């Protein structure tokens, strides 16, 4: 228990602690750890004259240790660090090591003198410390497939932590796997559909009272404008759920009822479209499962994505053939005639995490070091691995980055039933500042935005034609009005619609017999048509008027056939196109051509908050980041400055809906990328919306001017919902704690094994968590008390706003990473075998 902390020194009436208080001990709920300092009775002046104690802190290491061999290894170490020309061995006795502590102490002491200061010392012990195997990596190993090598799970019952006690701590109750069993209905993915523990500080999103604070933190988001600046022009008014398959999924009907209580999107499609959230649900049980939930929200499209990278972006040799295009995807697209699809979704080729990282991870483990620890990258192998990709952008042959971005755009924003989702790094390059460079695809991309808004509407057919050596696909729309090839249109049907044809194979030869016969549909009979977009031996000829293209008209038949040979489709090999790409457009669309559509205030009937109608696939979601951003340099760069500057650019390329980055101050620890290059993910507080200092993207009020300035365009702007976890908390907590692996199983024989650990996992108390922390919880619980009635499907029981959480306490938390700090960091007494407590 408390003892005294000493023959193992021999001033010992000297080096005794001050007093029986807790203030003479650097301790962490009241127990001792081997970075501890202590206050002496008495200090050793200049290892002169025995003065007798203020701020005159020094290390408990320096008068005692938990082992006779740790002595000794203690002297060795600081024997070398202060110039002692003596070693000491496995045989020496316990006179010489106290004699050698009795030594290093007093030229510790004259240093103090010499230098002035203390810090020189917190780094000495500190790294001697880390030196023993009970207080480093080595009693946390073995490493597991966890992003960050391992993690630690805390006891719901812990005898010595009651404080760090919890009845929840239900792990892995993904959607598959909500109820603690696989769900019957969903047979898509035969796994438990994800994992607990992914990066960092795992919130304990089954704890009731974390639930109502996540939802506390919704409303927040949903209202930052009306509650930061006062201003209700400058509120988020949709969101996105990261890592689904990593949290409690009652955060699914806890948001979805927040949308339909607050929103009302579950009236009709103008409410939806107004606040349309979305899901990142990796699992093929999420998009089915959030189909049967009600499409409170809407999931990614991850066969079409896979489908585009193998049929378009991979290297030649990896690629699949091109029929995927047509048939693997939530909709079949050989003929797409529905007015509304049966499931809604949204489509992307690249995002900030999908195929950036993954490309950075490759060019790494490839030509510097083989050994990186999943996304754990230092800033310098990002720095130069950059080098390689941005020269392999250019490249005809590509080693490491995408082929036929250009390809993947023309489906992506000419496909029906489905909400695009650009990728700001396909326009402008992932590194540097923002929108300062291009991208050789931008020209391709902007045209493809511009002809949406013109010409894209009314159903769909895609074919696959067998020609010469290879294959080709075309993508038809067949105009406003038109949901089947034998719709006869009105005017604007006949100025509307689109033809893409593509090839994947760079040696595709048409024999001079192959026939390329496209229908356009009913409604283009005997009709002048005019490339968009062209594929040329260097890349793609863009063409942004009728009359740039005047040359190159060609004709339907009376049928409504265009007809291509080998004089127009044969493959090329570029920087932008392996393979073929043609888009033709009806001549004669006004310069003002809309073929959008509004959502309607008629009453939604099916049970469903969002549908995949023509108003739906009218919109275009923009990622507005990417992780390798620059640094901004000065005020003018700053990315939410640029986003207010630029927000004309948004509404000319269609963007209904404006991803931003995550807004939340970045940690800078450095344990992950999004901790290094400050993306927003990796965070401490979740209310500091670039309030204390500046996030990466800008001021908390350049945040809310970019907000005003999307709304001026009618752009809506979503909040990047973040549940998961939380970094590099400022104060330690001792929590008892088991050595587990992603899925919370405890490993093989762990020396950390319902033993005590020292976690970084308070908050400071003094952020603005302690200010907006439960403030809304009341006003929540007047409005929309349905929300607090429901008893969530994980827990069996309601939200619990009856406690609001102002400081972070391991107590909301599942766990932690492993931080290096060993199984045996908390000091015992060596008699005894008792943790000391004061
Ligand atoms: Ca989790
Ligand atoms: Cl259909």
């Amino acid at each position: 228990n408390k003892d005294i902390v000493t023959r193992s020194n021999l001033y010992k009436k000297y080096n005794q602690v001050y007093d029986r208080s807790a203030q003479s001990f650097e301790h962490v709920d009241h127990y001792l750890t081997a970075e501890s300092w202590y206050r002496p009775k008495y200090i050793l002046k200049d290892g002169k004259t025995w003065t007798q104690t203020e701020k005159d802190f020094r290390p408990l290491l320096m008068t005692w240790w938990p082992s006779q061999e740790t002595q000794r290894q203690y002297v060795n170490y600081m024997n070398a660090q202060l110039g002692i020309n003596k070693t000491y061995d496995d045989t020496s006795n316990q006179l010489q090591l106290n004699i050698a502590a009795a030594t290093i102490q007093a030229k510790i002491e004259a240093k103090i003198t010499t230098l002035k200061n203390t810090d020189w010392l917190r780094q000495t012990i500190s790294a001697f410390v880390k030196t023993q195997s009970a207080w480093n990596s080595d009693s946390e190993k073995p490493f597991d497939d966890h992003l960050q090598n391992g993690a630690v799970l805390y006891d719901n019952e812990g005898k010595l932590t009651p404080y760090a006690n919890s009845n929840y701590r239900i792990l892995n109750r993904t959607p598959t796997n909500q109820t603690g069993k696989k769900d019957p209905r969903y047979t898509a993915d035969n796994t438990i559909g994800g994992y607990e523990f992914l990066l960092a500080n795992d919130v304990d999103n089954s704890n009731p009272v974390v639930q109502a604070e996540q939802l506390n933190w919704l409303h927040f988001l949903m209202n930052f404008g009306n509650i930061y600046a006062n201003d209700p022009d400058a509120n988020f008014d949709s969101i996105r759920v990261d890592a689904v398959d990593n949290v409690d999924a009652d955060l699914l009907q806890i948001a979805g009822d927040y949308l339909k209580a607050a929103k009302g999107i579950h009236k009709n499609d103008k409410a939806a479209n107004d606040h349309l959230s979305i899901l990142e649900a990796w699992s093929d049980n999420d998009t089915p499962y959030l189909h049967d939930d009600g499409d409170n929200m809407i999931n990614m499209d991850n066969k079409l994505r896979l489908s585009l990278l193998f049929s378009l972006a991979k290297p030649l040799n990896q690629r699949s053939g091109m029929n995927p295009l047509i048939t693997n995807s939530l909709v079949n697209r050989t003929d797409d005639n529905a007015e509304t699809a049966a499931v809604p979704s949204y489509s992307f080729i690249r995002a900030h995490d999908s195929e950036v990282q993954d490309l950075i991870r490759d060019i790494i483990k490839a030509e510097i070091n083989p050994n990186v620890v999943g996304y754990s990258f230092t800033m310098e192998e990002i720095k130069k691995a950059f080098e390689i990709y941005n020269k392999d952008l250019l490249a005809t042959e590509k080693k490491y980055t995408h082929y036929n971005t250009a390809l993947s755009y023309a489906l992506l924003l000419t496909n029906k039933s489905s909400v695009p989702r650009v990728y700001y790094g396909d326009m402008f390059t992932d590194d540097g500042q923002y929108m300062a460079h291009k991208t050789i695809n931008y020209e391709a991309i902007e045209t493809l935005l511009k002809a949406r808004i013109k010409y894209v509407s009314g159903g769909q057919a895609m074919r696959n034609q067998q020609v010469g050596n290879s294959e080709i696909i075309t993508s038809v729309r067949y105009g406003k009005g038109a949901l089947k090839a034998t719709d006869t249109g009105d005017r604007t049907t006949r100025t509307s619609g689109v033809a893409v044809i593509e090839g994947n194979n760079p040696s595709l030869r048409l024999k001079a017999s192959d026939r390329v016969v496209v229908n356009m549909g009913a409604a283009h009979k005997n009709q002048a048509y005019r490339p968009l977009l062209l594929t040329t031996d260097n890349g793609i000829k863009a063409y942004h008027s009728d009359q740039e293209a005047a040359g190159l008209v060609r004709y339907t038949n009376d049928r409504g056939e265009l007809i291509f040979t080998a004089a127009d489709i044969k493959g090329y090999a570029n920087p932008q196109v392996s393979g073929y790409l043609g888009v033709w457009v009806p001549v004669g669309a006004a310069a003002d051509q809309d073929v959008r559509v509004a959502a309607s205030t008629a009453p939604s009937t099916d049970g469903k908050s969002v549908h995949q109608n023509a108003a739906l696939d009218s919109r275009v979601m923009f990622e507005g980041f990417s992780n390798f951003q620059a640094f901004a340099t000065k005020k003018e760069e700053y990315t939410n400055v640029v986003i207010a500057k630029n927000v004309d650019k948004f509404a000319e390329w269609g963007v209904t809906d404006f991803e931003m980055a995550p807004q939340y101050v970045s940690s800078t620890d450095g344990s992950f990328l999004d901790s290094v290059i400050q993306n927003g993910y990796a965070f401490t507080d979740r209310y500091d919306l670039g309030i204390s200092k500046p996030n990466k993207y800008g001021t908390a009020d350049d945040l809310v001017k970019a907000i005003k300035a999307l709304h001026s365009k009618g752009i809506k702007v979503m909040a990047d919902w973040v549940p998961d976890q939380m970094y590099a908390f400022p104060e330690k907590e001792v929590v008892t704690a088991t050595r587990v692996d992603k899925f919370g199983k405890p490993v093989e024989g762990s020396q950390i094994k319902s033993v005590l650990y020292v976690a970084d996992s308070k908050s400071s108390g003094k952020d603005q968590q302690a200010k907006y922390g439960g403030a809304f919880l009341e006003e929540l619980q007047a409005k929309y008390p349905e929300l607090f009635a429901r008893k969530q499907i994980s827990t069996g029981v309601p939200m619990d706003p009856s406690v609001k959480i102002k400081q972070w306490s391991a107590k909301y938390f599942n766990g932690t990473n492993i931080l290096g700090r060993g199984a045996g960091y908390v000091l015992k007494d060596q008699a005894t075998n008792t943790y000391f407590n004061i």
